[PDB]
């Protein structure tokens, strides 16, 4: 590396709530309610009716120490730096009697020299945490105004003023819990003669034949004299150089800037999921002085390139993904952050997620405005995942402040961010917010605002996403695409508008459309639609009691936090299904009914290739137990919904879709290769496992790489008769022409609740060694959406939510580190049957 040191400011951290005089331990990185709670100072915030009880954390100041020691050699280094990587948010700090820093802005890192305020041995540091509503109020004050935050759960909407995460004042799927602290690690670097401020690796050009490299470093030089140096930059892969270069320089005090061409001759590009590996490179910058490495910085780099394309056409204006020259159709989520408390996420945590979103076969996640510029690691396993990254910037939903002050500390966390985050491979393009134009153009602000204030509030709106935030990606990211909003024209009420750019369609669930809506309503590209459901009972029994089991109770109308709630649950559950008269039976159909209405949508936009180019459903994830749109609940758990997004993203499908009593088949590819001479095989089954007719064979089919298209068009009428539509299904198979299968999907003709479905015992066997349960099920007729359900929070299944079918038997394998050999995990199986008589 090089010979620096650097000291983590980790441990030995005390609190106090300020006024009291009474400090106790704390952990550092943290927060104040996850310090309270480690002292039983507050209850489980997520737990039934106590979001209203941690409310007064937010009233108070709170105050942060801890010391260190600091040698005589340390405190003879060059120069010492005092790094926070995130403070949270009105904070000072103070350092030996020194005031260094008053921080302003949560998504700030704070880089401070302070060599000269160090002493040796004891050192000590003090951090006073302002409430950000304190702070605020006399700003609110001032303002003649209150911004129509409807997220901000609080009559004052305090939260436009600060920058700090949007979603931590409250959210539609988000408890409040307006927390302080220091919310990324502290260190403290010893070292000789300068630092690498920054080092970008800029990509001028990239063929199948060369890439055509710039590195651009900063150094910051902290000695009085001029100092001769050799800047290096290695170029590796699997620990082998590709390339070498170096400059002679001589560094001056202050500032450097220093740029080396590098080649990389016949480069291996990094692919997006699906269509290869995510090839990552080691590019090591390195400062030489005389024998020693006094500086060096690193990146993985991932050559490739993404070109957006957002262009008039005949259909309205495009807006889709060029992946090193190849369009690709995006599949994946909105991202929110993974808890009400963020440095209670941990790095396990990253990693099963990008798990969760790579076995699912997402290829894109949208790194939505109302949560935070995520952490390295994040984008770390996005580029080891070939996961594309949408970054809105964080303002979400409101209209904000634009006077000079305010767009300051913005400017300060663009030019952060972007040169913290534009080295990753994954990152794709910029979006300005979620949703402000759309606020501003279709909730009528003209007649809950003056003229003036209005005025304002539009001239606002282009200082900081028309102006500002594309002027800093121009200057800091050039070769990125930037969008001042998500949406940026289509709103899901104008029918007229969904052929220009990306769409919020949320006519299902908001405006109560059914999903039978998804197939006719298509965008150009879906950067969010959704469905909720309560999250399954293992869930529920972790912020419920037994007599909260009603779905408009207070404690489940506690953890619905949408402008429409639990009861639509049911109303949508009433078209497709039979409503079971037992809660727990409701959640699982409820699980059933979001995953099959949305894999619905999700079929459509991909069927709908090239006019539709992506679809991101709200949302991945969740930030507590709650009833949300989430596909993976707030303890791991895969819903319904991430099992049918996992099939409905599969690179090949075959996409029955039915309408007005007609039958068409869909191949949808991905892939980067065209199958040839391939075969389509159906047949009718009933419920018994018997076959109605005959097969069906459509024989020497084509599926282009990269392609929707349909091979297969019937009737039903002359078919099938009513009577089979409700007994039957179709089985569908699509094989190669020596006969092995590459896809296979099943087709029910008739909704759910109108299914004659057999009652049916499900029986499995079971094999279960440490960390893994082997399950082998079997049903001598159908059982529907069955849904294996075990108490073990997390435990992972191979499948789940699927028909089990008439005398086929399915194996399942589910996995947790807490399966013990010889300790029999709980299974209980659901199927749609079971839930009524
Ligand atoms: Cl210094
Ligand atoms: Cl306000
Ligand atoms: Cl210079």
């Amino acid at each position: 590396n090089d010979t620096s040191e650097v000291m983590l400011l980790d441990t030995g951290w005390e609190f106090s709530q300020s006024g009291t005089e009474k400090w106790m331990p704390a952990t550092v990185p943290g927060t104040v309610h996850q310090d309270l709670i480690s002292h039983e100072l507050l209850p489980n915030p997520f737990y039934g009716m106590n979001e209203k009880k941690i409310q007064w954390v937010e009233n108070e100041d709170w105050e942060y120490r801890t010391s260190f020691i600091v040698s005589e050699e340390q405190l003879n280094r060059d120069g010492i730096q005092l790094i926070f990587e995130g403070l949270d948010t009105y904070a000072d700090v103070y350092l030996n009697g020194s005031l260094l820093l008053k921080a302003d802005n949560m998504f700030v890192g704070y880089t401070l020299p302070v060599k000269s305020v160090l002493r040796k041995g004891e050192n000590h540091l003090y951090i006073y945490f302002h409430s950000p509503i304190r702070q605020t109020l006399p700003q609110y004050a001032s303002n003649g105004f209150n911004y129509p935050a409807d997220n901000d759960h609080h009559e004052k909407h305090l939260s436009v003023f600060s920058r700090k995460a949007p979603y931590s004042y409250g959210w539609d799927w988000g408890i409040r819990m307006v927390t302080s602290g220091v919310w990324r690690p502290v260190t403290l670097r010893f070292y000789d003669i300068a630092t690498i401020s920054d080092y970008y690796v800029r990509q001028l050009s990239l063929t199948d034949e060369n890439a055509r490299l710039s590195n651009e470093l900063i150094v910051n030089q902290i000695v009085p004299q001029k100092i001769p140096a050799e800047v290096r930059v290695n170029v590796s892969l699997n620990g082998t150089t590709v390339t070498e270069v170096k400059q002679q320089v001589t560094l001056q005090p202050g500032i450097n800037h220093i740029t080396l061409p590098a080649e990389v001759t016949n480069p291996v590009r990094w692919m997006p999921n699906g269509w290869g590996t995510p090839t990552l490179y080691d590019f090591s910058a390195q400062i030489a002085c005389g024998d020693r490495i006094v500086a060096e910085q690193s990146h993985r780099i991932g050559l490739r390139t993404i070109r957006v394309v957002n262009e008039k056409d005949k259909d309205g204006e495009s807006f889709y993904f060029e992946v090193n020259g190849i369009p690709m159709f995006a599949k994946g989520a909105n991202y929110i952050p993974q808890d009400a408390l963020l440095p209670n996420v941990t790095t396990e945590r990253y990693q099963t997620l990008f798990r969760d979103m790579k076995e699912a076969n997402m290829n894109m996640v949208r790194i939505w405005g109302g949560g935070t510029y995520e952490n390295n690691l994040f984008y770390d396993l996005a580029d080891e995942n070939g996961i594309l990254v949408w970054q809105d910037f964080m303002f979400a939903c409101t209209p904000y402040p634009s006077d000079p002050t305010f767009l300051k500390r913005v400017e300060a966390e663009a030019v952060y961010n972007i040169r913290r985050l534009r080295n990753h491979a994954s990152l794709a393009m910029w979006c300005g917010n979620n949703e402000i134009l759309e606020a501003l153009k279709y909730w009528g602000f003209e007649k809950k605002f003056t003229p003036e204030v209005y005025q304002g509030l539009m001239h606002g709106y282009d200082k900081l996403f028309r102006e500002l935030l594309p002027s800093t990606v121009k200057e800091f990211d050039s070769d990125r695409f930037y969008v001042h909003s998500s949406p940026y024209l289509a709103n899901w009420g104008r029918p007229e508008s969904w052929g220009t750019g990306d769409s919020h369609n949320w006519g299902v669930w908001y405006g109560k459309k059914p999903f039978e809506s998804l197939d006719t309503d298509l965008p150009r590209f879906m950067s969010e639609f959704g469905f909720q459901s309560f999250p399954e009972m293992k869930t529920i029994a972790a912020f419920a009691a037994p007599e909260d089991y009603q779905i408009e109770s207070e404690v489940m109308n506690a953890h619905q936090k949408s402008s429409i709630g639990n009861s639509l649950i049911r109303t949508y559950m009433e078209r497709d299904y039979i409503i079971p008269e037992s809660f727990e039976d409701f959640v699982y159909v409820g699980l059933v009914l979001q995953g099959q209405g949305m894999r619905h949508g999700l079929e459509a936009h991909r069927r709908n290739r090239p006019y539709c180019m992506g679809t991101l459903y709200w949302q991945l994830n969740d930030s507590w137990p709650v009833v949300s749109w989430s596909s993976i609940d707030y303890y791991g758990n895969w819903k319904a919904l991430h099992y049918q997004a996992k099939r409905a993203f599969a690179p090949v499908l075959i996409n029955p879709i039915q309408q007005n009593d007609s039958l068409s088949v869909y191949l949808i590819s991905d892939r980067l290769d065209t199958m040839e001479q391939m075969t389509l095989e159906m047949k009718v089954v009933d419920f018994d496992g018997k076959t109605l007719g005959k097969k069906i064979q459509v024989h020497s089919l084509e599926v282009p790489a990269n392609t929707s298209k349909c091979v297969y068009r019937a009737k039903l009428d002359g078919w099938l008769t009513p009577e089979d539509c409700r007994r039957s299904f179709l089985k569908l198979i699509l094989k190669d022409k020596s006969g092995h299968q590459v896809a296979e999907s099943v087709h029910f003709f008739r909704k759910t609740k109108d299914l004659q479905l057999p009652p049916t015992s499900v029986s499995y066997q079971m094999k279960q060694t440490d960390g893994k349960c082997e399950l082998t099920l079997f049903s001598s007729m159908l059982a529907k959406d069955i849904f294996i359900e075990t108490p073990l929070q997390g435990a992972r299944y191979s499948d789940n939510f699927f028909d089990l079918l008439p005398g086929e038997r399915k194996k399942v394998i589910i996995t947790s580190p807490r399966i013990k050999k010889g300790e029999e995990l709980p299974v209980n199986i659901k199927h749609i049957r079971e839930t009524y008589k």
